[PDB]
């Protein structure tokens, strides 16, 4: 479930309930407003309210393939270093991060692209990409891959949260994922910050959130 | 050291000096800057540059400290699994981070605490706080702990990398250390960020800055 003090969590609602005093109107869903405000309470930084876009079938979508004990791919280790392994048991869910693998790093090199393409490649040999969720909270490249494979291959995974942080291709990598919502018609469900704005603890936030949300029921 | 594609690189890079145009004239020193930079790469956030206050000897304290493979401890996971052990064991730096701990978890229940101020306790009953580099990043309690101990008793940690995130005690943890040093004509060297902003992944951050500092000497 989750270890934390009875005071540990008396701080923490203290802390949402400011944030939502704090933030005022918002224009998201009850379900919806609690990861962005998990967001807001990893960070302490408000503008996630703006520009975290969360896909209409995002929520179920990825409640739904968690509770399938579905796989769960990251880019950086980081993020899987920060969900509590007994609340994934209860799924069954396994996890994956490939940025690390000799094999990866042994094709980044030879192909000049980076660790993070190449672990979604390797993910993707797999059927990893296919109905699971997907969190890219580091390498726009990574995004970047998923995008391209929906394309190419259908890769069909069961969500896509996407908040790499970046200065070069990290806005564009998540404008791409709106990109292909426009032109098909049942589009991958997405939980993306808009900009260059994100990185692992914006992540890990939003799979806690999602997690809770799960166990509610 | 570190493992990142050419190509990898080039993007740090095209990203420092966007961050260097973007930001402009700041006050901070060339070794200092870079910490700083660092911090806003990691968030794609400016207001680090604000916020972030470094003592006058966090970095020469610091740095030395890590040469002699001093103990690194951290207040949350997440840190330590965001390191390359590949460079620490250069120095040969022993990591810590007993917030997981059994007693840790045991005594915090008992006590009505968190388990963040009895790991920082824990980590006191083993001589880790003396000469060693104390990074917390998530829990405002352990700060405030240190804090403490620096009062209490004589802890001299050789830099306090307090970046702790929060609502209802981050910026008051923070400012606490800024009172010692007021008090204090000698004072433990900090890098902190100001209000109630933080992360570990900014403590990563500051930490991989360092090292990388350290290894230009
Ligand atoms: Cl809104
Ligand atoms: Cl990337
Ligand atoms: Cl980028
Ligand atoms: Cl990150
Ligand atoms: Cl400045
Ligand atoms: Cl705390
Ligand atoms: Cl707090
Ligand atoms: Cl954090």
């Amino acid at each position: 479930m989750r270890q934390i003090t009875n005071l540990g969590r008396n701080i923490e609602n203290k802390s949402f309930s400011i944030i939502d005093e704090e933030a005022g109107p918002h224009s998201f869903a009850q379900e919806e407003w609690e990861v962005v405000r998990r967001i807001i309470h990893a960070t302490a930084d408000f503008d996630y309210k703006n520009i975290t876009k969360i896909h209409p079938q995002a929520i179920d979508s990825g409640i739904q393939a968690l509770k399938k004990g579905c796989p769960i791919v990251c880019d950086v280790q980081m993020i899987l270093s920060g969900l509590n392994p007994e609340r994934l048991k209860v799924y069954g869910c396994k996890t994956y991060c490939f940025i690390s693998d000799e094999d990866v790093i042994e094709n980044a090199k030879r192909k000049n692209s980076t660790r993070a393409i190449e672990s979604i490649q390797k993910a993707n040999s797999f059927n990893l990409l296919n109905e699971s969720i997907i969190v890219i909270g580091n390498a726009p490249t990574a995004l970047l891959e998923i995008e391209k494979l929906i394309r190419q291959e259908g890769i069909k995974p069961a969500l896509i949260v996407g908040v790499p942080v970046g200065f070069v291709s990290a806005k564009e990598s998540k404008e791409s994922i709106l990109k292909l919502e426009y032109y098909n018609v049942t589009s991958i469900p997405y939980i993306l910050t808009m900009g260059r704005k994100g990185g692992s603890t914006i992540a890990v936030a939003i799979l806690h959130a999602l997690l809770l949300l799960s166990s509610k029921r």
